């Protein structure tokens, strides 16, 4: 997250940093949302490659003990079939893990709720963006938990030529684009909580920025719009 701010600890109880390990150590790469106690959403794009990795609930600082942490494999990748690996632009960037056991809820643990099916919000909604991601373009992964305000551009305005044109498309959400506050590199597969009717929820899955920079003025942040999947999301869940 670019412009943002360390979120308070306990505030969104549904963010997961997904985890992966090739080598001999465990690295943070992607965001993810629990919306089972054994089922994260996250972005396909940061499952479709490596071989092992693991969820972590109960997370704010990734160096060093907050003490409310609990941490589990992933058994299954299950990424949505449409979705094509290195194309964002097409979309259908969501996949779901199922973990290897299911995670101990609490205040710090908490399922996220997901937007009524078809569920679209009015131009310029508050929603706030979360993740572990770059603070800076090509910069450093967080320590803590970022979180920055990203209003709602919708998607007459932001397939306009002068933000994303075609490259965007209606099962997607765009927010933020004031050259300031952004999503980055690592906080994709996170959530974007946006308002609706005052309260939040999940409405998107952190995919994609501007290759000319996170945060690029008119490039806002884009992200699979959860409630083009919500069946998706039963289906699989359905399915074992
Ligand atoms: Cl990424």
């Amino acid at each position: 997250v670019v412009g943002g701010t360390e979120a308070q600890r306990n505030s969104w109880p549904s963010q997961i940093s997904l985890q992966y390990r090739s080598g001999s150590s465990w690295a943070h790469t992607c965001g993810g949302t629990l919306i089972r106690q054994n089922w994260v959403m996250t972005a396909a794009h940061c499952v479709d490659r490596e071989l092992t990795f693991r969820v972590v609930v109960g997370e704010h600082n990734l160096n060093q003990n907050d003490g409310t942490e609990q941490y589990v494999g992933v058994q299954k990748i299950v990424v949505h079939p449409y979705w094509n690996t290195d194309d964002v632009a097409a979309g259908y960037d969501i996949a779901l893990l199922r973990l290897a056991q299911s995670v101990t809820l609490n205040s710090y643990v908490q399922l996220g709720v997901l937007p009524r099916a078809g569920t679209i919000l009015a131009n310029n909604s508050p929603c706030y963006i979360t993740g572990w991601g770059l603070t800076r373009t090509n910069g450093q992964l967080a320590q803590t938990l970022q979180q920055a305000y990203l209003p709602t551009v919708d998607y007459a305005i932001c397939s306009s030529s002068s933000y994303w044109g075609s490259t965007v498309k209606n099962s997607m959400v765009c927010a933020g684009g004031d050259g300031v506050r952004s999503g980055c590199q690592g906080d994709s597969g996170g959530p974007l909580h946006c308002l609706v009717n005052g309260q939040y929820a999940v409405h998107g899955v952190t995919s994609f920025v501007s290759r000319l920079g996170c945060n690029v003025t008119r490039k806002p942040t884009v992200f699979t719009r959860v409630s083009a999947y919500i069946s998706w999301i039963n289906n699989v869940i359905a399915s074992n």
